[PDB]
């Protein structure tokens, strides 16, 4: 924007309140390993500095460009820098240089605990004793575990967080009033983080060319009743925003986000009739809703494509002279008239249409060349549906657990070279899709699935990326985006895998297993199974799905055995030695 | 002791703040998981109750005992109990059954992150704004991370903690007065907590005859002015105490520790000269100190053994008739006039005398069979002095890191069959001894080493025991105790080893190494070297140390390299390739 003290420009538009946090995030998303006090200090130190910039724009450094004032204030530590012998010490670099050498250090999976909750009465207690130190830490614990969270969205949560307390902290059993709403939050937040990560990942990995086509797709379905170039307008608007939330430019990311809120609430009419009640609520609750709203009704008369995109004999006339924007119409039109279609599906189609025009505009009699181009669509607009059908029908039989086990093997046979902890975190999550998609009607089961799946396949690629072990994966991950899911399902087994070296400390379990949560114990069964298949890949399931039964009946035998931490080494000795038979 | 409302009978020996702390300890040592806010609450809930026991001796349940009233307030965690999902239903069992079924499985090795201290700028800030909380949080952290750790000592560290704060929170540079004293604190209690564990370990795994003979020794050193009947007595007193704190009875063991302190400070005149002062601090600090004081100046006169034990005509007289306490009479005599000897050396000596008297009282002409027994001592009193002498030179030539490497290679060839993650853990620590020992003078290095060592050897048996892979390592671990160091220092290489199959997926490294910490980046190089050796055992410390350099200079060339993870890919492949040379 046009301003000298760039700091203050945003400071105003966002407000002292939406600063101390939009800045707490920044530090949290950067230094993650660093404690609470360290971050509140630095924020309550960039606040004073940012207060003098509210005075005279030409003070100390007020003229600077945030990134500068940021990284600098970050090297105010150089203390815990011992935990960073290399990396995060590169403040020697200038601009951009070091700011890049910062967005890189962000750990996608930090070595942290789950946040254990104090009992419900102790939470409300701390909520009163200091209603602000409380809400701050929540905003922080999350932002350090999710370095790529939609920074502004993360604000809205702390709002629903405060409210969740301000209401639920008064009733005979306020306890059971609160949690069922914190959990909605816990998850619903964890879900947003995963979607956003994908958006950022599609920017830093496939430029914005790819990104836009996504918005053109999900912004059409959402606001179908709105001009093509009015959407192509919001699409480009939204892009700049998300580019700056991924780039770490939080303040301006929110500043731009709100700027859109205002705007779309102005052109509320030439956009849809669902923004109504959402504009009448805080600029905070504003942005959020607007994007996660309901789709609007289709157009009355519909040109039903065809003549508009396949029949018009002089196709290339508007193609070789347009390409982009022209294909953008095709998308806008197609997507807007398919609130049932998955976003990834519309793109496979559009990239299919593009694969046709570029092949037909190079042959005699082109206007009759394609024609049967929509003939390609059929298997592709069905294949996904037939897949969701299968795996859902299967999910409703094996149940979430045993199902995650099916994948644990299939996906672990396909690429054993992959980190064991990942194969679990991922496979478990793939199983989690069936739970929150096979509850939907056939029409809406299409997106939810292909979408949630897209998300999870990414947190596979973002994990493997830091530690590349199977170039087969990196092949599926780097080679195209709207070809990721198709790629993996296509992967076959691996005869070139040398069965992992035994290691008994692995298949050795202890009474520690007994004192575990139902899930963190399942996750142990999971991890066990993975390291297992990796040990002798060419093994059938009826055998695994037997050795596993044995183990389950074992862990459940030495958790009920009179007083046994002794049999985990006696019966466990037998189990290992026994299973090796077959 | 004795009293009606023991709940308030204790509130009169410590009286709040010394009571609000002992409660935060006992609790945070059981509910190691439940957060801080929960623990503070649970401490007040006992205070306000123990206050209504100051109101009138007989009220609600003031008459109740402690193990009982603690369990009651313990079955208050009706909330948090998912990690206790199959832990703590023993509230059904009554006294004493209920107490046991609690101790039996409270984590002995929690899964908590390493405290990342804030900036010293804010630690002091916090130390002022809220001195009370900031201080009691440390107690909860340290007490939870050390469940079986003594409670009194814990309190001591706490006052020295604030002492380091009240004193150092104002200086041109407080960041130089502070953490040198805090790092000092960490590894001290860490040593005390570990040296504590070993104590119980030996007591439980090897009866108490082996334990008494241990205290007899290090007591005779601490207090050489004391008679024997005095020392002998103190031992049985101390043996009762230590058998308790170990078993878990921390409520009475703590009492007895305070009971004993009275008797040692009662008659210092027939015990030690160094007592005087410490017997002036409150009853709490009068225990922790007395045990860890200093070695009283040797007597003004000494009959220089020999005549007592070597001749006596029939030493088999007051021996074959009294056996123990005779060797104890001896150990006392010997250990009192050898303060600088390690307490483990003195014990090998006393076992060498017994084994001798047993082989000389079995052949006609005893006083001529032995009388030449103090000869076998000559070597075994120098033999250790030899191994500490060498290694110290070596240490002060390679430094910690490179010294550990030489060990990772040595001990690894000795027992390749061991868990890599283990060999590193143990080898590193061995290299960590020389640091906090090779600084001390010549006299205070025989025990310093042999002490700090048997702890590191112990935390090898606890690791190996969990996963027995080499019968000649559990051998050394079980076979005797004072034959641990002698057994391991004996282990030859291993011509019978099957070189761990290649697999270079462990020999591949990725950018993440750079964004690691000083130690944890070296932990990987050492994890590497171990895995290296286990691939072609019969190499040479010439080639190993050689290739260890190429790699070290490689990870350096690849972290600063432009900005590449492709570096590690292309370069690492060149490293593996060239490493295959030799
Ligand atoms: C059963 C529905 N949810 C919450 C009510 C389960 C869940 O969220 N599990 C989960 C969490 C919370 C964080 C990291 C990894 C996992 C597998």
């Amino acid at each position: 924007d046009a301003h000298k003290s760039e700091v203050a420009h945003r400071f105003k538009d966002l407000g002292e309140e939406n600063f101390k946090a939009l800045v707490l995030i920044a530090f949290a998303q950067y230094l993650q390993q660093c404690p609470f006090e360290d971050h509140v200090k630095l924020v309550n130190e960039v606040t004073e500095f940012a207060k003098t910039c509210v005075a005279d724009e030409s003070a100390e450094n007020c003229d600077k460009s945030l990134h500068t004032l940021f990284g600098d204030k970050l090297c105010t530590v150089a203390t815990l820098r011992e935990t960073y012998g290399e990396m995060a010490d590169c403040c020697a670099k200038q601009e951009p240089e070091r700011n890049e050498c910062f967005l890189q250090h962000k750990d996608d999976n930090p070595n942290l605990p789950r946040l254990v909750r104090p009992e419900v009465d102790v939470m409300c207690t701390a909520f009163h004793d200091n209603e602000e130190t409380f809400l701050k830490k929540y905003l922080y614990e999350i932002a350090r575990r999710h370095p790529y969270f939609y920074a502004p969205e993360l604000l809205f949560f702390a709002k629903r967080y405060k409210a969740a307390f301000t209401e639920c902290c008064q009733a005979a059993d306020k306890a059971a009033c609160l949690l069922p709403k914190l959990d909605e939050l816990r998850d619903e937040g964890k879900a947003s983080s995963a979607k956003q990560r994908l958006k950022c990942a599609s920017l830093q990995k496939f430029g914005e060319r790819a990104f836009k086509a996504w918005a053109v797709a999900r912004l059409s379905q959402r606001f179908p009743k709105a001009e093509f170039a009015e959407v192509s307008k919001l699409v480009t608007d939204l892009t700049k925003v998300h580019t700056e939330c991924c780039h770490g430019d939080l303040l301006e990311c929110a500043d731009d986000r709100a700027d859109l809120a205002k705007y779309i609430c102005e052109n509320q009419d030439s956009i849809s009739s669902k923004l109504k009640e959402c504009c009448e609520k805080p600029l905070l609750e504003k942005s959020h809703c607007i994007a996660e709203v309901e789709n609007d009704e289709m157009p009355a008369d519909l040109p039903s494509l065809a003549a508009d995109f396949v029949e018009s004999k002089d196709v290339c006339k508007n193609y070789a002279e347009a390409k982009d924007v022209f294909l953008g119409m095709f998308l806008y039109e197609y997507a807007r008239r398919h609130p049932d279609y998955s976003v990834v599906l519309l793109l496979r189609l559009a990239k299919t249409y593009e694969t046709t025009l570029e092949k037909c505009c190079a042959a005699a009699d082109p206007h009759e060349c394609y024609a049967k181009v929509f003939d390609e669509f059929k298997p592709l607009v069905e294949e996904p549906q037939n897949l969701i059908k299968q795996n859902c029908e299967l999910f409703e039989q094996l149940g979430e657990y045993k199902f995650q086990n099916a994948l644990l093997v299939r996906y672990t046979k396909k690429v054993p070279q992959v980190s064991t902890p990942t194969l679990v975190e991922v496979s478990r999550n793939l199983g989690k899709v069936g739970s929150k998609c096979c509850k939907h009607p056939e029409a809406k089961r299409m997106p939810c699935a292909e979408d949630y799946l897209s998300v999870v396949l990414n947190q596979l690629c973002v994990l493997h990326e830091k530690t590349p072990v199977s170039d087969r994966v990196t092949k599926c991950c780097t080679e195209s985006l709207v070809n990721r899911r198709p790629c993996f399902s296509a992967l076959e087994v691996d005869e070139t895998y040398v069965p992992k070296e035994f290691n008994a400390e692995t298949f050795t379990f202890h009474a520690d297993i007994c004192t575990l949560s139902e899930k963190e114990r399942q996750i142990k069964k999971q991890t066990a199974l993975v390291e297992l298949v990796k040990h002798k890949p060419k093994a059938t399931k009826e055998q695994l799905k037997a050795v596993m039964d044995d183990f389950a009946a074992f862990v459940e035998k030495c958790c009920k055995a009179d007083d046994k931490e002794t049999c985990f080494a006696e019966e466990g000795k037998k189990l290992v030695a026994a299973s090796q038979a077959a």
